[PDB]
């Protein structure tokens, strides 16, 4: 068994504390809980009020309490008192069960949560290289234009460096004339 | 259930004290044997000194102490607590049927020495009967004998008679005389 | 520990035994006579059994692995459930002992006392022929008595008879001698 | 409530399920189909099982009939034994199930803390490739600064020269004028 309070949760060995409502508590907590005149159960909030409703019992009952507790009552008040027992250790095995289960169910919604907080970077990341690229392409071909440019400004160059040489033969001829 | 008590033997309600050599007692014989620290068992004189060794117990326990004594405890003590309380029921059911087996042959044992006592009764009447029938048949042989003793005499008187009046007719012819 | 539910059997219960929706039990050969039957009535209380689970036969002695594996699968629940009802049969099974030993001990009980005023009437009975022989005897001994008083009386009568008769003689012999 | 112990399976058994000695239980399809076998092997242990009462195909709803005559007419001892026996075999299907539960939820959670150290790792190297990028865009705004800057002092180079060549033009008419 575990201890019914959400934040212990823990192995339950000795005394515990068990409450009519179904359910038991380790021996730190149901002795802190149940002994204060306002008697509420941490599990259920329900209202505990009887004597009978809260025992602090031992999980490990000695030989001698077990061949005397129920001694001398007639077969069908030990049969019903066995089916009780019985549906309370139900009772904590289906919620036990009904824990876990909620815990994996949690680990998937989160798992799920990751997915798509990734996927959604993943979209994100893949536009910023996607326009980042474009944007590259555009810049380079505007840069290929550009040295086209650049060879026919040079061409120019050279042919006006040639038709000024040609002008400085003609002026030198003439002044030595 | 009955009180192992072999005085009162009563049927057992409400509250009883059941020990751990498998026994049970009303409330009155349980408190005051196991008021004792030299407390015996007065069923089978088993030396009992241990706590639970003496248990005692109500027979018609409410709802919520059904529901509340075994909570918490593990399937397999609860098993061996059920079996050791039907051991016990068991055990008492036994016990019972012995003792109504040996009130039986008890009633047995009183009819057959009532036969006895009854036909040792009659043989002893029976025999004064052919007792007494004998001297009967003896009293009726000597009446016999004493009626033939009467003829006899009867025939002697009347022989007597005739000689006398014989003798009488001689004497009165001689008184003419 | 049981016993079969036929009146005139009421063998002890070992190995193979009928068990009966009538919450009835019998021997095996008492079971193999009638349970053979479709139509089944119940030789204790001749209820008509019909159903296929009304009549089981079942071993008394089960093995360690039937025990582990008969039950083996069903929920605490379910065997919880047939352990209750195996229980009632057998408490229903000791309580028809229990009342049938009671009204035994209460029949013994009855022909105990019966015989008990009966011996005692026998035994009154046979005093007062006791005292009707006590009484024969007596008339007996009385008239006896009252026979012996006769002959004595008589024999008396001829004794004196006897004298006269020998005083006559005498008066007679003395009556020659006068003459 | 129970499940088929065969790994690959694990259904909810209701109806006819099929229960071995060694303490597991299995479908209808997979119990039939494995122990119709000579060589029959439970597959959940592997364990070589031989025995008759070994196998046992059981209705997990029991007809009341059933319920109430199964056991009828064993001693409570008995039937004390066959209860602590089947809660045994469900106690141990309830433990093996918790296991088995446990076991998932560890491998959940290490499964998960993988995608996260994968996550991250992917979102690393988008990073990288992000950085790359701004790499090449700068080297791109540089050649772009370097290649026009150089590119328009050339222009303007070509546009002093020509201005040079109208002076010297200028100067050779002049001597043109002189002559
Ligand atoms: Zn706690
Ligand atoms: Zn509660
Ligand atoms: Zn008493
Ligand atoms: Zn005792
Ligand atoms: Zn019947
Ligand atoms: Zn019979
Ligand atoms: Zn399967
Ligand atoms: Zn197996």
């Amino acid at each position: 068994l575990l201890c019914n309070y959400r934040k212990c949760r823990i192995k339950l060995s000795g005394y515990a504390w068990v409450t009519a409502c179904s359910h038991i508590f380790c021996d730190q907590h149901g002795s802190g809980e149940f002994s204060r005149s306002p008697a509420i159960c941490p599990a259920c909030n329900s209202t505990l009020s009887g004597k009978l409703d809260i025992v602090r019992t031992e999980l490990s009952p000695s030989e001698e309490y077990k061949a005397m507790v129920l001694a001398g009552l007639r077969p069908e008040i030990v049969l019903d008192i066995s089916s009780r027992a019985l549906a309370f250790w139900t009772y904590q095995v289906h919620q036990e069960r009904l824990y876990q289960e909620y815990n994996f169910s949690k680990a998937e919604g989160h798992l799920k949560q990751m997915e798509k907080i990734y996927t959604q970077q993943i979209q994100s990341k893949d536009v910023e290289l996607t326009s980042m690229k474009g944007e590259v392409t555009s810049m380079k071909k505007v840069l290929e234009e550009y040295k086209k440019k650049f060879s026919d400004i040079s061409e120019k160059l050279m042919e006006r460096n040639r038709q000024y040489q040609k002008l400085q033969g003609l002026y030198d001829s003439l002044r030595l004339r």
